[PDB]
């Protein structure tokens, strides 16, 4: 199998019409080409129970989140090239009143493998976090072919494409693979 260790290292947002920012989750998962989720790769902490879904700390009216989260993830070497991770970004308020439907708000992806054969390369990713209708939002067919990283849509400011909305917002991870 293959380890790629995958940290939430920081975030930037903001939120317009609300002059009070978000309470924002970030939610991790693996998918594959077809949007498919892939199950049990995911291992956070000790790293003895796996699992499909992870959700970060939230952190109240926090514009700027450092997370600095590092989970585990481990796919067969067969699955690899065929997988990517999606980072789903939601805002809660936590009241025990219920009041918002806390919906995505936005999302952020990168590819495990390179159309080099290669696979990520480790290190900070700053991923571009896009925005968009929930549903459109959650299609890999949509996203996975519009620019993974900052670094990479330069090499094409640029606020839609794809009818995609590319946000303000700022996301950053580092990846390490074994």
């Amino acid at each position: 199998r293959n380890d790629i260790y995958v940290t939430l290292v920081q975030g930037d947002f903001d939120k317009g019409s609300k002059t009070t920012a978000k309470n924002v989750e970030v939610t991790v998962s693996v998918y594959d080409e077809d949007g498919k989720r892939l199950e049990h790769v995911i291992f956070p902490g000790a790293g003895d129970e796996a699992i499909s879904e992870y959700k970060s700390v939230i952190y109240y009216q926090v514009k700027q989140p450092r997370w600095f989260e590092t989970v585990k993830v481990a796919i067969p070497i067969e699955d690899v090239n065929r997988s990517h991770l999606r980072f789903t970004f939601r805002h809660r308020s936590s009241q025990d009143s219920k009041d918002k439907s806390e919906k995505i708000f936005a999302l952020a992806f990168v590819k495990l493998m390179r159309y080099d054969g290669t696979t990520l390369r480790d290190g900070e990713h700053d991923l571009i976090v896009y925005k968009a209708e929930a549903k459109k939002l959650e299609d890999a067919a949509t996203y996975l072919s519009l620019p993974s990283t900052k670094a990479e849509l330069e090499e094409k400011s640029m606020q839609s494409l794809g009818s995609c909305t590319i946000s303000k917002d700022s996301f950053q991870i580092s990846t390490l693979v074994c």
